[PDB]
DNA sequence: TGCTCCCTTGTCTCAGT
DNA sequence: TCTGAGACAAGGGAGCT
């Protein structure tokens, strides 16, 4: 996501009663789900299995609301998503074989990105594959998503439902404004600059309306003494907390490379129509026997409701 | 003063309303009021407004008297060394004088004049040979005051105690402090508190990148000195199975040490540093000091020439007064 | 290879002391 | 060359007048 970027975004929230989702189509971004429940469930070290539990809770809570899910997994890692996190627990194959196995049994549908799965669950959105996107990533915004759907597996009545138009209306931002934003405040794809939180990055968008009017009012000032004489308290206050933290802004600020990374990620542009089928039961009591060693009895309790 | 010092030691504060004051001879560190004045008053320009050393003492001075204090003021004579150099650095840091790789003035008439002013109130004054706070600390020890104000903290650390903080703020009441209350609830006594400014920074010291209120207290608590904080730190250096059987405060206080890439030298703790707390240049003389009576007709010309105040001006406020 | 929340700290600026 | 409070931001660790 782009750093402070939920805060920023949080007052266009829109609470959604979860009943309201049934029969919807939703694209879940389960990208990093193997990797935090192995980091989120551990004992008195990680505990084995957590990735076929935790998949296996929030199958059960979307289905509970009669959503139609459809898992999106990251393919690879863009170049630029690796230099930038280029600066002990494993997601082994046999994890995601595990998890895609289990969803299969379940009835729903699942993909492999080709890069990263936020950027094509804005494809399936705007393909009208899916209803609305289920995820906590705020990149998903600068890859063109909108009905987000955040919070989706706290224990909560309701869900938080964001959209590229309030975004727009409440705050003034557009696509393009959140991609130069996140060369402020940070994300996987930029560093952004020393110094800019969610407060002055807003300001500089706001006042300077892009990247380029605002690097080039820093480099004029710096360069003309009597420029700055004339500088309000807003920029005043602003130079000065840039050359502290030592900002330099150059050619390749902004950045051409961030911002295709964003317009043009690469996505699958298949247009067949996901296919929903129903939870096998004979099917999920054998792979949570397996698995976890629950009796049929146990698997029942929880799924017989379900189908 | 020791920064953040007032935030450690404000949970200890009794607050005291002025009434209380009533004859009490009250040590006044009066040196850094002058140049306040002349940062704190300004023009709608942006310029220090005239003569506001004159208006700001005269004003402070009515408090006092309002209240019936006995005051004496105490003013800065030297600068030492070691205050002198850190507050060099601290103005040129602050200028934006890289300090690692990449990646209006006091004049000796402002003085004169505040000092004929304080005589024509009848009110004594001294020049410490160094510190004014440190000097106010040796008054109240040697029972020439009862209680000293001033809003510096380095005066615990010069040995004084029964401080009144705030007294000039425009408030109802005046903060408390005393050195014993201080040992009681905090552990903190005068030693203790050298160490700390030498963790958190005072005018004699820089401090410890990274070691604010909550870590300095904390090192001092579990350490018990900076000796023992050091020892410490080079004990555990490279012993990877010792770090392991660190506690929580250790393990995470080294991790911080080392992120803030800290060095502590052969002068840590620093034995200059405790020596200007400790042996500060004081005088030690103990004659009593005399109060008079504000002389009304010196103070009437003294307001006339320096602010041009008509007498009647002067006389609304300060009959009442006298 | 994650996240958000909370705690602590650094830095700056305006108004007051 | 001051003080004091507040606003903003960086970073770490725990727990999911
Ligand atoms: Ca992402
Ligand atoms: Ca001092
Ligand atoms: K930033
Ligand atoms: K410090």
């Amino acid at each position: 996501g782009v750093h402070s970027f939920w805060d920023i975004a949080g007052p266009t929230a829109r609470p959604v009663r979860l009943e309201s989702l049934e029969d919807k189509r939703m694209a879940v971004d389960a990208s990093i789900w193997i990797y935090q429940f192995l980091k989120a469930v551990r004992d008195q070290n990680a505990v084995k299995n957590s990735h076929i539990t935790g998949f296996f809770r929030r199958i059960c809570k979307l289905l509970y609301f009669g959503i139609r899910p459809v898992f999106v997994f990251d393919g690879g890692v863009p170049v630029l998503k690796r230099e930038t996190i280029r600066q002990s627990d494993e997601v082994t194959m046999d994890m995601i074989k595990e998890v895609q196995e289990l969803l299969s049994r379940f009835g729903i549908p699942y993909i492999t990105a080709p890069m990263e799965a936020e950027a094509q669950c804005a494809e399936l959105l705007q393909l009208n594959l899916v209803d609305g996107i289920i995820t906590d990533d705020s990149d998903v915004f600068l890859f063109g998503g909108t009905k987000i759907y955040k919070n989706m597996f706290h224990e909560k009545n309701y869900v938080e439902f964001y959209d590229a138009e309030s975004i727009l209306k409440l705050l003034g931002l557009d696509r393009k404004n959140m991609i130069e934003l996140a060369q402020l405040l940070g994300s996987d794809y930029t560093n952004g600059l020393k110094g800019m939180g969610p407060v002055s990055s807003i300001e500089v968008i706001a006042e300077f309306g892009n990247l380029k009017n605002f690097k080039d009012w820093y480099n004029n000032g710096q360069f003309d003494k009597r420029k700055q004489e004339t500088e309000n308290k807003f920029e005043k206050d602003l130079r000065k907390k840039l050359v502290n933290n030592e900002i330099i802004l150059d050619d390749d600020f902004p950045s051409v490379m961030v911002y295709d990374a964003y317009m043009r990620p690469e996505v699958d542009h298949d247009t067949t129509p996901f296919v929903w089928g129903v939870p096998d039961l004979d099917m999920l009591r054998s792979f949570m026997k397996t698995q976890l060693g629950w009796p049929h009895e146990k698997s029942d309790e929880i799924l017989i409701p379900l189908i």
